[PDB]
């Protein structure tokens, strides 16, 4: 059961989807570059053609209102607005403010996130999010979209997953520009949530504007294998490298002094963190997104530099060999109305990759439908007791370009062949419109 | 300045720095006397063996405490005097403390007695002293005794002085005996010794059925940032750690600072030598809280440090040690104590400063050392104004003696001690002591 | 190639024995590893493996068809001593029958007394960690030299002690899976001592002349880019895998590079006592090599050791290891140049591809094509006079491939282990009919 | 000693001169220094120092009756470079009028370019850190040599670059003051690689003959124990103090054991440009040392490398430094067997004690005594072949002994720094009749 005020809602972003990347005057993002790169994505794969969003927009729309979704969330090309530095691009700019002029038209709500990793290859030139300067840089392309979408657009999210954007980036060097340096990966970290902070003040400020924003965090709850003291400072550890180094600036105003001096063997001065830095990063937000996924059981090693590697899970496990971990996801929202916030929560990606077999049209993923309807049953058993869990966004709406795995992997609802371009919908799909449409035909 | 009925004024020594004979009454050598001969570790190769003489003077010495008014004295039992040897029971070193503590008592003095102030025997030394976990059980064996034959007589016990110097200074930053560095050895000693305080503790209030006062004395520094510079926050917070909440967290709060823990990877690689039970041990309810407190420190960021952290400049008045004066500091732990810690009575069982002394017909005119105390007096007055329960102020230290890896070039005393003739001298600081505590009566 | 040189194939007895609780064996270290959740793959085991403690007559019989001058196989320490001091005569007599046969059928039994095979006894006292465990080798390698020195034709200590000590210590994918460096660098250092008192042993106490050695894995490792950052990246991937045991081996000291970066986990080399590396160092009759491949590495920041590996655009086996036969010969030139003189024996080389029965035939020419390539670089070195005196080709059996189980096929015999059929591959067809043109070479 | 064997004596131009805001000088790092709190023995300063600026002539007359066949001084940067790109040509000319004076009067004026006083307008740029200071410094050199060449008779590039960096950039004890490992191996590699360029200007811009080098200062390091741990702690000390600074001027390149050992705080090496090396390791036509005592070290496992003081039972001067003139000879034959052959000068030695003034005359015979047992010394090698060809006694003049100030006398001549009065010692006589009886001792 859920309330009636409860958004359902599904999710995309802009270099997965769209395609057509020289196209609309698009100049190349990092991603392009590393797809390019020798053994940094799965068989060279890329997002020049992807699922051909940027020219099949329609055809999607027509999906997403078939679906029956009250809210539709995608990101925005900043290659597109600024395919070079201080030079606006009005073509990529129309093709977002027709795409959420015609949801709007069809009674969907446009949730929008201004970067979903696409950084413009400008600007890693100039350093990317390890110089100031990018806070700069993407302010004036955050400007632009107010500028033009904010009378369209329903919610704004600044920042999606920067762990991903970040650390997955600069420190473990899995996805682009693929850097293995902790010093750039904290300095990128809190150039974007800096970002993030500059930009919600500029809307409430200078905009004078009352459109909810916010921002995304990828979060996974983490557990010691024993109760000895070594595994609660694996898990210490992992918490505060995945989890409380976003979410103690965000809302506390603070850097976790633990993981600071943890990160000490490789980062020995601190001083990017300007006066006034935390304060802006800290700025009261209108709701706040989690991308929720699985749970990480760690052990200790002696031999790790951060105490901490992954230990043997028994759980049932998604294609990815993530842990399916509802129950975990529980511990994760109550943590953070005991420790954290008190804000509207939206889950902005749920979903799960199954090896998904097309066979004679009809694709069988009871498997997908499992995972989804434990979270479902999740969130509504949080709201029972008052957790506040406003909206949950479906992660994908169509197979997509699945980053450092390219196509190998599927976590769509909607089937996509990519030689044809052919969108078949999948059993989760229908299952999903269903679930809505359950929720909507028992509601006033 | 004004202090409670109930308030408690003393004068404390330990018994290395005080009671030379270190050959007699059957006692062997500590950690300190091999440390004392071993070269470049203490000032000029000064020594422990005759110190103020006050093994055999101690019927002298009492007179000059019952002269003070004293509430009560604090003194340390030599470990080496009563274990000589492991498991081998010394009765006549056991006999000294006996008479000491009994004939205190005759003279209207509460005595305050501290169990490990620092003089580790060789014996324990040789299998690898605190660093080996069955020093916990060679510190119980200690401190059964001392509780079976002195708990009728003595007033309050002190389980351990000052571990941060015991563990860290004597282990990790190689100036106090035995003198290694070595992390790993320095958090394993401070552990055991923690855990041994938590045993002793659990000991005398559970075997011995004794509701006798019992606590621990930890030296306190609060650590103050040059600037507001983040990089200098990091490093008071570590210096912090360093100094203060490593041994305050386990004490009060059953674990760890995970943050220290995290710093100390640098060279500790795992934590299992705390086991399970350890900090729930070494947090047993205690019924007063010890401090000894002298400066603050002000400290800046290091990129090169491990700890990220050295000293800064300070440009406050400063004792002979070279120690800021920093009463208005004191406050600022004293309140800290309260809001973050603790709600049990504190008592400053070592405050003090050591001074140019000079002797000058017949005289010393410590003004210097007075001042120092005063100020100090005054903070525990308008602190106890406020509610924060300072139960009692004991000043370091009665006698001139052995200052450790400084000798007897530093003078702490409020008795002056001529270490030639073995003369006690009443400084004026001693005849001011007095007096203060003469007008609170 | 030479006259004097000599072809075989080897094997591990953990790896194909099976027989894991019969004759008196108990469980080692590998045992309770597969038995641990998540180590081996689907939890493989070497509890049956080939069967070869019931079927080796049948193997002695293949391995005779194939023509070796050599056969290669380890000793299992737990069914020479099941317990602590308590010798195991059953355990021996297998050996000693196995030994006695290939001398019956004019095969050379070369003879590896460690490959991996730890006691569970000696795990329970800290195993390799413990300095004990030198002691406790000796005991098991004077037993293995009473009995069988007579029969044996050549003796080899160790097998892979990066793989035992380093992999299994400090990277956690062997066994006993640990992930501590203090607990690796003495584990190896342990290991390397007792193979210089097991050769002091030999020579001394027994008197013998039979030929002794150590098989070390080398991986010849190359910088990415011309860069300083990834010369050092080379240099300390290259000292973690090769220098760290040659300079001990053929110095007589550790190399300090590696003892500076390593004290990031380590604080004291006081496990070192003196003595150890004149011991570590004493001389031997030969040298072995276990080559499988190179290491195309880069510069990380990130990094402890300051190296991960780099894209490689080679071709490679079904494990994903580079096909370098180029970057052996590198190697073989380096050690002639900076270590040693002694007659090398290739040890230990082959490589696993994606191996399909098909209609009672095994198609490996992959498997052909990469022995090939090697066998005519050593062909190559031994011209300019770099005396590889041996190869071994790795394995005779398909057998249990470690944390990799069964899913790999490394033998140029093929064994379906449901049935325990042995099945000739067309590698080892190929191998028979090389060493035949080889000897009809020969006057 | 031998007919060529040049005696001399030595200063630095912050050290004596003063006048520090006068002839249009602008501050260095140690101005500023000085200025800031807890730094420098109780504020004290180079603001007058020894007067050097205006009562150079008496100290002239001082060197001449001193006998001494060369004088060591240095070149204050902010007198030549008081703004970055501003050339000051009365700064110029003091130096010019020193070395012709000098000249004239029979001493061969021996120039340091730098002696630790970089510009306030340098540092405030990010100094030796920023690889811009190379080129500041070339400006600086260039200068000099268009101006001085035809009357200066030998050039030192650098003197002590160990202390201009790791003393002053990752210890903390000299300016800038700063505790930073990542900024001292770039200060370092910069003074080194300035060095280098410096010296292929001289030879190849100006076509120039006039011999020209670097000075090290050169502690010899040992072992307390023979443990291995201690071996280390030694091997590190080493390294940190010589080879560091010997590999890149003698080998072309820097020790990867340092380098590793490094890595704890420098996470990347890309500050060394290709080029660099060869050019750092450009031939000289002399090497310079300052030498003053050895160092007993033993290792600590709490210290980042490796090693820690250990309790030395030698007999010691003022400063607590060993009196060291065995280890000493050892350096030498290690130079010889492992780096160069070119001629050794030692550019300084000397020693502080606790100097009193007692009617008009200064008894330091505990200086005498140092110096003789190194003369002594230097003498022995030289009939071993080892090539010593000059001696600098440290110093002319007691002078502003940086973070001790005032507070050690190193001078053979005593300086009344409340009235700038010279007065001779003890030594300074013995000096001037050691050098007078080998005068004689020549035909």
């Amino acid at each position: 059961k859920f309330a009636p005020n409860f958004v359902f809602g599904t999710a995309t972003s802009s270099y997965q989807i769209e395609g057509a990347h020289d196209e609309g005057g698009r100049t190349p993002s990092i991603w392009d570059t590393f797809c390019d790169t020798d053994g940094k994505v799965f068989e060279k794969h890329n997002g020049d053609v992807a699922c051909d969003h940027y020219h099949r927009f329609e055809e999607d729309i027509q999906h997403i209102k078939q679906l029956g979704v009250d809210t539709y969330r995608f990101s925005i090309a900043w290659p597109r607005i600024f395919p070079s530095k201080g030079q606006f691009n009005p073509e990529g700019m129309a093709f977002y403010k027709t795409l959420a002029t015609r949801l709007q038209e069809e009674g969907i709500k446009p949730a929008v996130t201004l970067y979903h990793w696409d950084l413009p290859m400008w600007a890693h030139e100039e350093g990317g999010w390890v110089n100031r300067d990018s806070v700069d840089w993407f302010l004036d392309f955050a400007r632009v979209c107010f500028e033009e979408l904010d009378g369209i657009v329903d919610s704004w999210i600044t920042h999606n997953e920067p762990w991903c954007a970040g650390f997955l980036s600069y420190h473990l060097g899995q996805h682009a520009p693929g850097h293995t340096d902790m010093n750039e990966a904290v300095r990128a970290v809190h150039h974007m949530l800096l970002s993030h902070g500059k930009a919600v003040e500029m809307l409430k400020g200078e905009f004078n504007s009352a459109t909810p924003i916010g921002i995304t965090l990828n979060l996974a709850p983490k557990y010691a294998k024993t109760d000895s003291i070594n595994d609660q400072i694996a898990m210490n550890n992992a918490d505060g490298y995945a989890n409380r180094w976003f979410l103690d600036p965000i809302f506390k105003g603070q850097y976790p002094v633990d993981m600071m001096n943890l990160f000490s063997k490789y980062v020995h001065t601190y001083d990017f963190i300007h006066a006034g830095d935390l304060a802006t990063i800290s700025t009261p937000c209108d709701f706040f997104g989690i991308n929720f996924y699985s749970r990480n059981l760690v052990e200790f090693s002696a031999a790790s530099d951060f105490l901490h590697k992954d230990a043997y899970s028994d759980y049932d496990k998604t294609g990815m060999g993530w842990d399916i971990a509802p129950s975990e996801f529980k511990d994760l929202i109550r943590r953070l109305r005991a420790e954290y916030t008190d804000l509207p929560i939206y889950i902005t990606e749920n979903g799960a990759a199954f090896d998904d077999q097309l066979v004679d049209g009809k694709i069988h993923d009871q498997n997908r439908i499992d995972y989804v309807a434990q979270h479902l049953q999740a969130v509504s058993d949080l709201n029972d007791e008052g957790m506040n869990i406003a909206g949950y966004y479906l992660w994908s709406l169509l197979d997509n370009f699945e980053w450092s795995f390219g196509y190998d992997k599927r976590f769509g609802i909607i089937y996509v062949d990519f030689d044809t371009q052919e969108r078949i919908w999948k059993d989760s799909a229908h299952w999903y419109a269903n679930v809505i449409q359950t929720h909507k035909a028992a509601l006033p």
